[PDB]
């Protein structure tokens, strides 16, 4: 993951790789739009990393 599309769990990876084990929050890649928020800009355009480290707890 460097600054690049990530959708999908290809998304959750990151945050698993920044969050760790500590456990990231994205519930599952289905059931309805994730944060409507990492998504939506990192799927569609590009995000930081330090944006995932907020993500993790």
């Amino acid at each position: 993951f460097v600054n690049q599309h990530l959708c999908g769990s290809h998304l959750v990876e990151a945050l698993y790789l920044v969050c760790g084990e500590r456990g990231f929050f994205y519930t599952d890649p289905t059931e309805e739009g994730p944060r409507r928020g990492i998504v939506e800009q990192c799927c569609h355009s590009i995000c930081s990393l330090e944006q995932l480290e907020n993500y993790c707890n």
